RNA sequence: CGUCGU
């Protein structure tokens, strides 16, 4: 129950992602053992690929709500606080309605059921840029698959994101979608690269999608 | 002027 989170942290500190071998290179146990783990947490912690790697991942979820009533089983907090990007940590301190406290006793309640209390915030926010979608660039609603040319603004280029949204919250069902699928697209890592997130991060998020997607 | 906003 202890070594989920063992891996875990290991695997953020390394940007969320490491060969089975350079896993094994960092830890006291022989390959089948490790392997052997991963399966066992499932592929809603650890994605598995194929060389072998493992990317993090996690259910947990940040609420996306503005004010949000209980009950509600997500984490809430500020994303750009959790960056070290919300410029309301110092000056104003107010005008953020979003809580600068990460682990609040609500929020170390959420990690605990998802098994990442363990986790400190720069692990936390590792894990999450790649496995909540909310961390992403806004998905243009317009958008309706590449072969339309549809009305994101024509004479100033759509700066949303031109994916499926299903599919970036692993619930894309359409036979034939005719929406892109594909994060890692020029356009899309521009976009991803601008908000925040790497070709590293995306490649992440594309793998975990992926694994949802072929459910 | 589409959520998290010098
Ligand atoms: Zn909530
Ligand atoms: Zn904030
Ligand atoms: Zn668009
Ligand atoms: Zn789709």
């Amino acid at each position: 129950p202890e070594v989920f989170c063992f891996i875990t942290k290991i695997l953020c500190a390394h940007g969320g992602r490491m060969t089975l071998e350079e896993l094994l290179g960092e830890i006291s146990l022989p390959e089948a053992q490790l392997y052997e783990l991963l399966k066992a947490a499932g592929p809603d912690r650890f994605v598995l690929l194929e060389t072998r790697s493992v990317v993090a991942t996690t259910r947990a979820r940040v609420c996306r709500r503005k004010y949000c009533q209980r009950p509600c089983d997500s984490l809430h907090l500020c994303k750009l606080n959790l960056l070290g990007r919300c410029h309301y940590a110092q000056s104003q301190r107010n005008l953020c309605k979003y809580s600068h406290d990460v682990l609040s006793e609500q929020n170390f309640q959420v990690l605990k059921n998802h098994e990442l209390s363990g986790l400190n915030q720069e692990e936390l926010a590792v894990l999450l840029v790649q496995s909540d979608p909310f961390f992403m660039p806004e998905i243009c609603k317009s958008y309706k698959g590449e072969g339309r040319k549809q009305i994101c603004g024509q004479p100033q280029p759509c700066e949303r994101l031109h994916i499926c949204e299903h599919f970036t919250r692993g619930n894309c069902s359409y036979l034939n979608c005719l929406r892109s699928h594909n994060l890692m697209d020029r356009k899309v890592l521009a976009i991803m690269r601008e908000h925040g997130l790497s070709s590293d991060v995306v490649q992440n998020i594309q793998d975990i999608c992926n694994n949802k997607h072929t459910r």
